[PDB]
């Protein structure tokens, strides 16, 4: 079924899965914790209306979570600061800037930011990069299920190029485009490791998501 | 400043001629291997191989039009995924195992010795067998290679910054046009080069995984990791 999808109908899919940008309620790290916390559980949510996702096993299911959902908020954030130059809008009642900074993160998410403003990234085009996260992430790591993502990863690229080639750009910027939002996507798995690592180095390693608790969540 | 006016064929034909040299391991290690005896072939091999990367960076068009600090920026960042997918593809014939070098031969159960490293040799084992499935081409992975030294440190670095920054997007345009080229030439359908162009870009993601994994296992352990002033110096020699 995800494999007979149009380009029009993947991204209208993902375009209504989209989460809601969520306020703070009101500690910078018990704020950003708590928003992350509520993030997570519309991430599940969103992540079943992905097409193909359902079709893996629970356990595939949450090892590509497990792998991909660092990246999946950091790109949200980068998405919703790209209007914010020099400034990261955490939330509409949580938008910071460099010296309220993680400094070396900090900068690399705002120099994401400027890259999606500099490239005019469109909303549709945000939507398939954040599934391709979703799926790629830990694809890698797990042999019908892998093929299955495969063609479904495929299927979002042949949607990513009809946008472009629908918004008039020729064929050769259609590829130079598609090579750009990829190679993008190394430097948000780059900016995940960096954040694990300093969620890590903070004394903080009980508020990354478990295998059991995604599990659960997902059974939820 | 003629990196941008090179043809695809001329980027390939640039690129196949730059490429370093396979270098040995120590012929007689004692074996088996101890964690530390291990660690010291590897860190050997990797230190040898860096001076080899570092000439063949400089024959990667458009890379001398940087700076030296910009040289030596995106070395710092890139040097572990360098060697890392010269690793998977010297593997990629070698299902299971890992040819760090034509007398080094690892299967996954020798990655053991070593904490943590049975974790990546399982991803590296996993990306050869990706670039087996896929059939990989040599003129595709020495593309992949180069842009990974070209975009893994671009986006952590004035007009002049911005025109460096300008001139690696450029070249990195060259090398996507001109893998589909070699992929149109092969004759694969516009769907299906878009597709495998995507395909081969996605797999950089792993293999930064994979080098953040790594560093974080360098820098925890002596110095290990080339220094900012060590590539320096190797780039103005
Ligand atoms: O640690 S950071 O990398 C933090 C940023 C980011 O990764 C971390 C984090 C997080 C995840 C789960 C938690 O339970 C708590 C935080 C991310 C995030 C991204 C998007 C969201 O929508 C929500 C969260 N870092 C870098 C800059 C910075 C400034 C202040 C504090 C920490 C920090
Ligand atoms: O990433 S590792 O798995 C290891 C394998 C492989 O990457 C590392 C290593 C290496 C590189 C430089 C060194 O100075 C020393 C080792 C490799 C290599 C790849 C391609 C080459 O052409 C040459 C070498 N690693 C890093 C340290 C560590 C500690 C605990 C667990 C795992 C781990």
């Amino acid at each position: 079924l995800a494999l007979s999808l149009t380009a029009d109908q993947m991204v209208s899919a993902l375009l209504d899965a989209e989460p809601p940008i969520l306020y703070s309620e009101y500690s910078m790290m018990g704020l950003l914790t708590n928003l992350a916390d509520r993030e997570l559980v519309h991430m599940i949510n969103w992540a079943k209306r992905v097409p193909g996702f359902v079709d893996l096993t629970s356990h595939d299911q949450v090892h590509l979570l497990e792998c991909a959902w660092l990246e999946i908020l950091m790109i949200g954030l980068v998405w919703r600061s790209m209007e914010h130059p020099g400034k990261l809008l955490f939330a509409p009642n949580l938008l910071l800037d460099r010296n309220q900074g993680m400094v070396e993160i900090f900068d690399m998410l705002l120099a994401t930011s400027s890259r999606f403003r500099m490239m005019n990234l469109q909303g549709e085009e945000f939507v398939c990069l954040k599934s391709i996260i979703l799926l790629n992430s830990g694809v890698y790591t797990f042999l019908e299920e892998k093929d299955h993502i495969h063609r479904v990863l495929d299927k979002i690229t042949d949607t990513l190029i009809h946008l472009m080639a629908k918004a008039g750009l020729t064929l050769q910027q259609q590829h130079q485009r598609l090579a750009q939002l990829l190679l993008i996507l190394s430097h948000i798995r780059h900016m995940s490791n960096k954040g694990m690592e300093h969620l890590y180095s903070m004394k903080c390693k009980n508020v990354v998501p478990s295998y059991d608790l995604l599990l659960e969540m997902l059974d939820a």
